[PDB]
Formats: structure tokens, C-alpha cells, sequence
């Protein structure tokens, strides 16, 4: 009969994304300036007879300036020099910049280079209590280790511990710097977020700063930003065209912070039209969720259910008349990646998105079940079902979609679901539990997971989170370790992996619920990446 009442926000952003018109006479002067930086920095990186501490310093600040896109062979054939070179003599600051690079780019560079760090006891020399700058590539280091990396088991306290004791006193900008990796390390944060904050927060204010790298770095961001805007205003028409907004208005309105996941996926140039189908999924998806999570009597979700495994037309008026809506949506567009990959004759690489998107739909069908029913599974049977449910599997192969250099084999790899696809999704179950149980439970919801956890083991929701925190630890090792050379797929066909999971982190910062609620998490992210520019 009734359904039930509506406790969601509204978009935040009203329509001030429908419209951008690109300056092209600024894109150019911006694009003309960067080829010349472009090769200033690529002679930089070249230069002949450098320190080793300078070269890791210098690939360092090029990455963490959002530039090293441009630099991939040069900067891995670096790399690939001291990864086989093996130049142990070193101190902290150098020798943890050395292993968290190498590890980020896949070489399996031994955790021996710690050693002479540590005492008999395998913990870390308290004498280096005072080496800030140690401390801090050390606590960047600490976050890459896989399992075969104990030895760093103590890293990650250690210089927590020193870092918070000096903080307060150092200057400016490295006592930022410090202060904002504690609260967000390095390797999982998204990395437009990062670049943003470490352009205009740090490197614009070193002493020390490359002002070819300064400047290069700001108008890179600049540009890259106006095709994002560009990108966001044909998302904003497309969905606004589709008008969710009234006709579904039990979902959540949330293009804008789609678009910021699809963007921490990528952010390159080369990816603008996989972003946008991306993105497309993303919000599409998020649609059929409220549908079962939030609007959905038992046996309309059954008729749904069955429709997208059938796929077809024919089956909408099987359908109350609000579902012919989303399921309609939903076949049009996948009948538009279709056409949009016909071109390039990647049509038929579609299936693939469709069928894990039939899978996730089936376990909300039965999660919705679960909660009718309010059965508490066992852990195991728990995930057995809640993992789909992330639709980071879905995502994943989705992501796949637009990248013009994906082929069958790259899809036939990601369906065996690989260990660093799952791990990501790991990551994604787990903190969503910890971050969203509260605002799950409040609407009588017992399905939930940590719920199950409780159960099970006989542990409080104390212990319940902390478990569920550990399995997150658990699944970072094994994403770690899915980078490491010889990798599955290219590198290129794992990154976005990897960043399905550092969105995870980001969005669901200091256990909130960062999607659902955006004003306190994503609303900065939003504004910094895609409403102001750096200030040149
Ligand atoms: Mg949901
Ligand atoms: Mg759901
Ligand atoms: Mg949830």
C-alpha cells in the first residue's frame, strides 16, 4: 500500500554544472605554455650524473604535482635503474622514499632496506625520533607494505607517534604537510585531491619550490579542470534530460559526487570518454539501489529482478509503472555504449558491464529478502552476497568500458575475479558497514553486517568494527601486493582498481557516510576539483 517517507538530501549544487563554455582562446594559451614546461621538466628528468636522493625527490614532487602522467617511460626507466642498481647506503629520508616509489610502480624492492633502521628486536631506532623529514617518507612508506613486509609492522606507529610530537613546531609548509598526511596518507588518497591540496597548500609555499614545476603543475590542473567541467555539464543535461529528480523521487540526487567518483578513477585526458560512461553507470545504478534499499515492497523487486536478467523491452509491463521508468533508462543506455563503442568495433565488450550488473541485482533482491525476513546470516554467507552489493565488481569491468586500449582478454581476467579486484572490494563492504551502520540502523535495518558480526562471533559492535577494520588492512596488503611486477594486465587495467579503493577511504573519511551525506566529506573535494582553479 503506502511506501515509506523520503529522509534524503537534495543535490547541493542545484544546476550551477549544467552550463560551461570552454575560453578556447585560454585553453590554448595554457596548452601552448605546458609544451614548452613539458619539456623543461622532461630534461630535468634526463639530466645526466644526479644524486640518487635528488632523482627520488625530483619523481617524488612531479608525481605528487599531478604531472607525472606526461613522464611514464621516463620515469619508470628511472626507476627501473635503481630498482637494479641496489644502492643500500642510505638514510631514512631516502631510503623510504626509495621503497615506496619503487613499490607504487610494482618493483618488488626488498623490506631489508629497513634494517639498518631497527635494532636486534626488529623496532625502529628511537634515534630517529628527530629525523622529521625520515619519519614523514617513512609514514608514506608504511602504507604500501604487503605481507611479506612485518618488518615494517612497527612503521606505521612509529612515526605516527614522533610525527604528531613534532608537528606543532615545525615550519611552514612541511608542519601542513605532516598534519595533512596523518590525516591522509599519500597512497590512498585519491589523487586529484591530493595534487590539488599539495600544489596550492605545499608546493606553492616551499622556499625550496621549482618554479618551472609550480607553474607547469597549476596550469596542467587548470586545463585538465576544464575538460572535467566540460565533462560534468553533458553528464549534468544527460541526467537532468532524464529527470530522476521528479519522477524517482525516492532516489538519491547525487550526479555531481558520481562524477567525483569517476574522476578518482581517472582523471587523464585519454579517459574522457570512459569517465563519462563511468559516471553514466555509477548514478544509474546508485538509482536501482534506492529501489530495493528504500522503496521496494518484496515482490516488486522480484518482477524487477527478473526483468534485468531477462534484458528485454518486452518485460516492462510486467512492471509497476515506476520501474518501467529506471528499467527502460537502463536499457537505452547500454543500447548507447553500443553505439558509442561501435566506431571503434569494441561493441560487443558490453555484455560484460550487463552481466555484472544481473549479478548485483540479484543480491540486492536478495539482501532486500534478508532484511523483510530479518535474517542475520553467518559472516561467510553474509559477504557471499554483500560483496556484489558494493557494485565494485560492476564498476570495475564498467571502467573498462571506455578505455580505448581494453581488450577481451583484459575482461576475461577481471570476470575470474582477480585478487586485487576483490581485495577492492573487500575494502569497499567493510568500511561502508563501519561507516553506514548507524544510519542503517536507524530504520529498524538488522540486515546489516555488522549486525551478522555481532552475532556470529558473540563480540560487541566494538569489536565488530574493529574486525571489520582489519579485514581492510588485510585486503591494502593484498592490493599492494597485486601491483607487483609481473603484473596480470597492464598496469593501466589495475589502477583503476586501486582506486576504486582509495575513493573507499576518501568519501568514507572518519567513518561518515561521505556519498549520502556529501556537504561534510565530498562538497570540498567537489569545489576544489571542479568549481575553483588555482589561483595562478
Ligand atoms: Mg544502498
Ligand atoms: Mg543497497
Ligand atoms: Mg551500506
Amino acid at each position: 500500500i503506502v511506501r515509506p517517507v523520503a529522509d534524503f538530501s537534495p543535490s547541493l549544487w542545484g544546476d550551477q554544472f549544467l552550463s560551461f563554455s570552454i575560453k578556447n582562446q585560454v585553453a590554448e594559451k595554457y596548452a601552448k605554455e605546458i609544451e614548452a614546461l613539458k619539456e623543461q621538466t622532461r630534461n630535468m628528468l634526463l639530466a645526466t650524473g644526479m644524486k640518487l636522493a635528488d632523482t627520488l625527490n625530483l619523481i617524488d614532487t612531479i608525481e605528487r604535482l599531478g604531472i607525472s602522467y606526461h613522464f611514464e617511460k621516463e620515469i619508470d626507466d628511472i626507476l627501473d635503474q635503481i630498482y637494479n642498481q641496489n644502492s643500500n647506503c642510505n638514510d631514512l629520508c631516502t631510503s623510504a622514499l626509495q621503497f615506496r616509489l619503487l613499490r607504487q610502480h610494482g618493483f618488488n624492492i626488498s623490506p631489508e632496506i629497513f634494517s639498518k633502521f631497527q635494532d636486534e628486536n626488529g623496532k625502529f631506532k628511537e634515534s630517529l625520533a628527530s629525523d622529521v623529514l625520515g619519519l614523514l617518507n617513512l609514514y608514506e612508506a608504511s602504507h604500501v607494505r604487503t605481507h611479506a613486509d612485518d618488518i615494517l609492522e612497527d612503521a606505521l606507529a612509529f612515526s605516527t607517534i614522533h610525527l604528531e610530537s613534532a608537528a606543532p613546531h615545525l615550519k611552514s609548509p612541511l608542519r601542513e604537510q605532516v598534519t595533512h598526511a596523518l590525516e591522509q596518507c599519500l597512497h590512498k588518497g585519491v589523487p586529484r585531491v591530493e595534487t590539488r591540496f599539495f600544489i596550492s597548500s605545499i608546493y606553492d609555499k616551499e622556499q625550496s619550490k621549482n618554479n618551472v614545476l609550480l607553474r607547469f603543475a597549476k596550469l596542467d590542473f587548470n586545463l585538465l579542470q576544464m575538460l572535467h567541467k566540460q565533462e560534468l555539464a553533458q553528464v549534468s543535461r544527460w541526467w537532468k534530460d532524464l529527470d530522476f529528480v521528479t519522477t524517482l523521487p525516492y532516489a538519491r540526487d547525487r550526479v555531481v559526487e558520481c562524477y567525483f567518483w569517476a574522476l578518482g578513477v581517472y582523471f587523464e585526458p585519454q579517459y574522457s570518454q570512459a569517465r563519462v560512461m563511468l559516471v553514466k553507470t555509477i548514478s544509474m545504478i546508485s538509482i536501482v539501489d534506492d529501489t530495493f534499499d528504500a522503496y521496494g515492497t518484496v515482490k516488486e523487486l522480484e518482477a524487477y529482478t527478473d526483468a534485468i536478467q531477462r534484458w528485454d523491452i518486452n518485460e516492462i509491463d510486467r512492471l509497476p509503472d515506476y520501474m518501467k521508468i529506471s528499467y527502460k533508462a537502463i536499457l537505452d543506455l547500454y543500447k548507447d555504449y553500443e553505439k558509442e563503442l561501435s566506431s571503434a568495433g569494441r561493441s560487443h565488450i558490453v555484455c560484460h558491464a550487463i552481466e555484472r550488473m544481473k549479478e548485483v541485482v540479484r543480491n540486492y533482491n536478495v539482501e532486500s529478502t534478508w532484511f523483510i525476513e530479518g535474517y542475520t546470516p553467518p559472516v561467510s554467507e553474509y559477504l557471499s552476497n554483500a560483496l556484489a552489493t558494493t557494485t565494485y565488481y560492476y564498476l570495475a569491468t564498467t571502467s573498462y568500458l571506455g578505455m580505448k586500449s581494453a581488450t577481451e582478454q583484459d575482461f576475461e581476467w577481471l570476470s575470474k575475479n582477480p585478487k586485487i579486484l576483490e581485495a577492492s572490494v573487500i575494502i569497499c563492504r567493510v568500511i561502508d558497514d563501519t561507516a553506514t551502520y548507524e544510519v542503517e540502523k536507524s530504520r529498524g535495518q538488522i540486515a546489516t553486517g555488522i549486525e551478522c558480526c555481532m552475532r556470529d562471533y558473540g563480540i560487541s559492535t566494538k569489536e565488530a568494527m574493529a574486525k571489520f577494520q582489519n579485514m581492510a588492512e588485510t585486503a591494502w596488503k593484498d592490493i599492494n601486493e597485486g601491483l607487483l611486477r609481473p603484473t596480470p594486465v597492464s598496469t593501466e587495467f589495475l589502477t583503476p582498481i586501486l582506486n576504486l579503493a582509495r575513493i573507499v577511504e576518501v568519501t568514507y573519511i572518519h567513518n561518515l557516510d561521505g556519498y549520502t551525506h556529501p556537504e561534510k566529506v565530498l562538497k570540498p573535494h567537489i569545489i576544489n576539483l571542479l568549481v575553483d582553479s588555482i589561483k595562478i
